[PDB]
């Protein structure tokens, strides 16, 4: 029932963000390097250029301390990132000593303005507090003070990702008062058939209305949403939140419109180990498809599975295909956060976290990011369907 299964299967994959332990580790032009890269996000722009974002975690793999927001672009608008030589060297969206810049959540607007929502916190604060920094300082716990809370920032590019504006703090506008912890995405926002932008965040969606690249933002509060959410517009044109659960088990899904959402409920078809996932609107003509990617396991992040739903409301996803069927060598053990885009040559492009595990669950375990391309035929020709 899917003509794509008859096309020749295609896959290729290679490390795109190379951690400090690897040959040719990724460093900025300034010489600044990174122990680990985590928290991927990818979008294809209106030109066809692909922009890949990540957190550059300077000294360890930990969520706190000196973390910068880094990126790579495809060298041209037409190369579709097919091989390592198609990608530019590492660049920086925003960096700094005193800050923790993370949670890249991009969305491409009609005018090709690429918006990138981001989180910021102080480099001396952490989620739990009392964590040890490289210099032996102990962090303070994230709190509701201006200095100590998670901020929500916005930067954009008007030149196809070549340069980025100094990020603007939108916390007072788009984060509820009295909040301490926060998250936006991470992964991506979307543009609706009806023209609005929707960016998933902790307990809310951020809605963009008005002129492309000159949007008015507002907050849609959600009941029972997760901290790390994904959003897609399903074939029926409705909205679909698919969120990381607070405890290991299953993805938490809710459906709605810009007028409001129904309740979140576990999707028993989508096991999840309490980790971020990604979702992608593929096409609208028969057969319409939504793509989903996470670790398909209640316990482990190393069960990465890409799936297709043919449902108008994405009610059920197929078994799909295990990413390990096309394993990458020399970049650690694949599994974790992910982000997906369509490419100009009819593939799906996916960024996927990978972990060398050289320090076990400890702070010195190097983390890299894999770039995969595969077509629908590759997914559909999986042996476990
Ligand atoms: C530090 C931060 O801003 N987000 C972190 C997030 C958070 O701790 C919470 O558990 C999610 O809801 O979890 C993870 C994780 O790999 O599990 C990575 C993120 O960097
Ligand atoms: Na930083």
């Amino acid at each position: 029932n899917d003509p794509a299964k008859s096309a020749a299967p295609y896959h290729d994959e290679f490390p795109l963000f190379r951690s400090a332990n690897m040959a040719s580790p990724d460093k900025l032009s300034t010489g600044i390097g990174f122990h680990s890269f985590r928290i991927p996000a990818v979008v294809r722009t209106t030109t066809g250029r692909i922009l890949a974002f990540a957190e550059g975690r300077r000294h360890t793999n930990q969520d706190f301390g000196d973390i910068n927001l880094v990126y790579k672009r495809t060298k041209t608008t037409a190369n579709n990132g097919a091989s390592p030589s198609d990608w530019e060297p590492l660049r920086e969206v925003v960096g700094s000593g005193a800050g923790t810049w993370g949670n890249p959540t991009p969305v491409v607007d009609d005018d090709n303005t690429i918006y990138l929502f981001l989180s910021w916190n102080g480099a001396t604060y952490s989620q739990n507090g009392k964590d040890v920094l490289p210099d032996g300082t102990v962090t303070k716990k994230i709190d509701s003070t201006w200095e100590g809370r998670l901020h929500l920032y916005l930067t954009e590019s008007r030149d196809d990702g070549n340069t980025w504006s100094k990020p603007v703090d939108l916390t007072k506008e788009l984060t509820p008062d009295g909040w301490a912890w926060d998250a936006v995405g991470p992964g991506n926002g979307i543009r609706l058939t009806t023209g609005e932008l929707v960016i998933p965040a902790m307990g809310r969606n951020i809605i963009g209305r008005g002129a492309p690249g000159n949007r008015t933002w507002s907050v849609q509060r959600l009941s029972g949403a997760g901290a790390e959410g994904t959003i897609v517009q399903t074939p029926d044109g409705k909205l679909y939140r698919n969120d990381r659960p607070s405890q290991k088990g299953y993805r938490m899904v809710a459906r709605g419109t810009l007028e409001g959402f129904g309740a979140f409920a576990p999707d028993a078809g989508l096991p999840d180990p309490a980790c971020q996932g990604s979702v992608l609107r593929y096409n609208s003509d028969a057969p319409a498809r939504t793509i989903f990617l996470n670790s398909a396991s209640g316990t482990s992040r190393r069960a990465m599975r890409v799936r297709i739903s043919y449902d108008a409301d994405a009610k059920k996803f197929n078994y799909g295909r295990k990413l390990e069927d096309a394993k990458v060598s020399g970049a650690g053990h694949e599994g974790g956060y992910s982000s997906m885009t369509k490419t100009g040559d009819y593939k799906i492009g996916a960024l996927v976290e990978s972990d060398f595990f050289n320090d076990g669950t400890g702070k010195n375990s190097y983390r890299a990011i894999i770039w995969r391309r595969f077509n629908l035929s590759w997914i559909l020709n999986g042996p476990n369907n």
